[PDB]
């Protein structure tokens, strides 16, 4: 069965199955995700998630990133750190479309701190469990062509991320293939959040809950709870989250091939929906024609701004107000880039989003939907056309952006993003120590060195 | 106003004065039946697993695990474990459109009432109001699709509407503003929705346990200021994601409010199995009496063919169940156990009983037929059974309504006797009788601590 093929691989994959490339790519993902989390601990949604979670205590506990004072049961530590990771839509993005690392990394750091292993949990053990969690998500996404395109009904992290967390937790716990299977079945009953709460303050909890519920499923499987033995094979099981469900068995452990070895992740340079990174790139490029040697946008002289984009309705927001809406707005990212010449973390403060000059530009934006601009991160582009009041029009088309898997961030730029994100809450020495540890994570003998640094300062 | 706003307005705005005599009468029955299901459910392995998992969580506030004075949990986890107990044996109440409404709501309110004592005290009438708001919200959400009138095909309804009913009941207990009631619903939507495949497995009871737990979590997060989509119930890509054909409608105004429970009663089960098998058991019980009257039951080996004419409900089509959970979801096993044993009782679903060779011999003779008029709705469906013997004689019987269905509801006496049988496994007779009396007069109770103190046992 398909379900059995997943359980067999989760249990059976070994450190020796890792490739150099999958280790290199997952180390980049781990660093980027830690940075997103640390920056996320400054957000209101993180404060709410932590205030809720703090009602719970346990003799078996792990720590919230950067917050030595907040010790939580590992399920709730993973919840809060996951909320932080996804709080600003700054975390990594894959193809088919999901945010994979945020569902997996805080699970494994929580469990490593809360539950000593024998032998002790090593950097390679972490990389193995992490890559199993990533791999399971990607294989589940490939169960339907529709997961290649932007989601219409369920938010993918809540669907595949929940099972990825369960798989990573099952790997950490050393569960038998039978108990790995049960963990997946139990996780299915915790999976699946609708798309409506995207672009609201609740969206980050989709990743926090994926992390939390995956651990809960693994724990319950460990204790002996049973679920449907064919849960991934059934239209009324995991297929309930898909419009057209086409599942397939995994490859055999013999000469296993990782999806991450043939599909890199995208890393964001600013905290917003990935589709808007194409918009930002094109708007930055067209701006050169408008400002000449003056460095100033001729705002009053612009007649019309046309964005030729894929039809992605949850990112079509002509007048966003909240930070969450602006992160999901083709239009705001275009106009802020034209006006400001860049997009940064403060671009999504409410006081920037509602600037009168921004709203003047937003009043001039029209969307067009070219038929070949399909709503997939592997296909889509943005073409922007700016028409001036004298009738002159300048056009710029971006089919990728720096940080996309087609143009991946350098190690240097990835580390500089991490430094910017983490220095809000950690000291310089801790930031540099984390860079060095993660860069050489396969050499780390004891993960407690990593989890101790994550407490700060 | 939006559909979502109309729900928040009603949750916040409904008052004890809006309750009718009939909704109080029917909900008092639901509360007693659900307590009994829970008490009996504390004997099950799934409850013990849920309890062992939950015991790792401590909090400064705590509530009781029913019948377990040795176990106190944060109210979220108490509602979780008691909800698992309620649904652990598929013995809890069933509504139209199809769901199990009380299990998602009662353990929420008993947990919160004990963990967060109020002044003025939380009265029986306050409990009845918050309970009936939770029930009402579920019913209105079920009516957002014609398909909820029929058996589910993709998502298990308790996980969908139960989660929001819990959120509503918790929001009512906590006295949240209408705005925060709205946010609680929106947050709850992101916690809702479990697929059907885990029905007939040991995980199904967690659908009700999680509905209870996640509704409280949503209300707590709303109380802390978390915000979600303001039109979550209006949107195809919000709550509509769980429905094939979504057709939401505003609630009526509170100034002229009518409760769904006033025009649609619940069904109470007589044995712990899927409601659709209660028609099968009823029909098989009668055909058995006919066979015995003609001296044609024994030997069981002279039965050649057993035809069940039933609705097309494939997750209850299980010709050779082996586990307890499969047998509770098997037309075939319920028919065969009734024919062999002459009744269906709690031990009928122990695996030793399920896997008796005589049972397997009867199961191998069963065939299902699907009459087109036997629609998969608890309002419509029936069971016809035909037993043919080796000598050719055919005995046919039929059940259009079984005792316990809303059309033929359990008398108060029989409902109380079911409670006694279920609750006496964990409670002393004095406590059992005290709970019957308290619930029967719940509108007169000044302080719900009198009720929650008894729930600890013995
Ligand atoms: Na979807
Ligand atoms: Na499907
Ligand atoms: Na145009
Ligand atoms: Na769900
Ligand atoms: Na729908
Ligand atoms: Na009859």
């Amino acid at each position: 069965s398909i379900t059995e093929s997943f359980a067999t691989a989760i249990h059976g994959l070994k450190v020796g199955h890792l490739t150099d490339r999958v280790i290199q790519r997952s180390k980049r993902m781990i660093l980027d995700t830690l940075g997103a989390g640390f920056l996320g601990t400054t957000t209101e949604v993180f404060h709410i998630a932590s205030q809720y979670s703090k009602i719970y205590s346990s003799n078996i506990s792990s720590t919230v990133w950067g917050q030595p004072d907040i010790r939580l049961p590992p399920t709730y530590a993973a919840f809060v750190n996951g909320v932080a990771i996804h709080s600003m839509d700054f975390d990594d993005t894959w193809h088919p479309a999901t945010h994979p690392s945020g569902a997996v990394l805080p699970v494994l750091t929580a469990l490593a701190e809360a539950l000593p292993r024998s032998p002790k949990f090593s950097g390679l053990d972490l990389l193995l469990a992490f890559n199993v969690g990533i791999e399971v998500q990607g294989r589940l996404l490939h169960f339907a062509k529709e997961a290649n395109d932007m989601p219409k009904r369920f938010h993918p992290p809540s669907v595949v991320g929940t099972l990825g967390s369960a798989a990573a937790a099952s790997k950490f716990l050393g569960l038998s293939s039978t108990k790995c299977r049960e963990a997946l079945a139990i996780a299915v009953s915790h999976a699946g959040a609708p798309m409506a709460n995207a672009a609201t303050q609740t969206k980050p909890l989709h990743i926090g809950n994926a992390a939390k519920h995956g651990i809960e499923a693994a724990f319950l499987a460990m204790l002996g709870l049973q679920g449907n033995k064919q849960v991934l094979d059934l239209e009324a099981g995991f297929g309930a989250f898909y419009a057209n469900y086409s599942p397939k068995v995994l490859p055999s452990i013999a000469s296993y091939s990782w999806l991450l070895d043939q599909q890199d992740v995208a890393f964001k340079r600013f905290p917003a929906h990935l589709s808007t990174h194409w918009v930002a790139d094109a708007a930055a490029s067209v701006r050169k024609h408008l400002v000449a040697e003056r460095a100033l946008l001729p705002t009053d002289y612009i007649k019309r701004i046309v964005l030729r984009i894929p039809n992605v309705q949850y990112v079509n927001r002509p007048f966003p107000v909240s930070e969450h809406e602006a992160r999901h707005s083709f239009q705001y990212v275009a106009c802020a880039m034209l006006l400001d010449g860049g997009i940064t973390v403060p671009s999504f403060h409410e006081c920037q989003i509602n600037r009168p000059q921004v709203r003047e530009l937003l009043s001039k934006v029209e969307l067009e939907y070219p038929p070949d601009n399909l709503p997939s991160f592997n296909i889509l582009y943005c073409e922007i056309s700016v028409t001036l009041k004298d009738g002159a029009t300048f056009t710029d088309r971006s089919d990728t952006f720096y940080g996309h898997w087609r143009k991946p961030l350098s190690q240097e730029d990835l580390e500089e993003k991490f430094r910017a994100n983490a220095s809000k809450m950690l000291s310089w020495d801790t930031v540099e120590s984390l860079i060095k540890i993660v860069k050489n994570l396969e050499d780390l003998e004891d993960c407690s060195v990593l989890t101790t640094l994550l407490k700060g300062p």
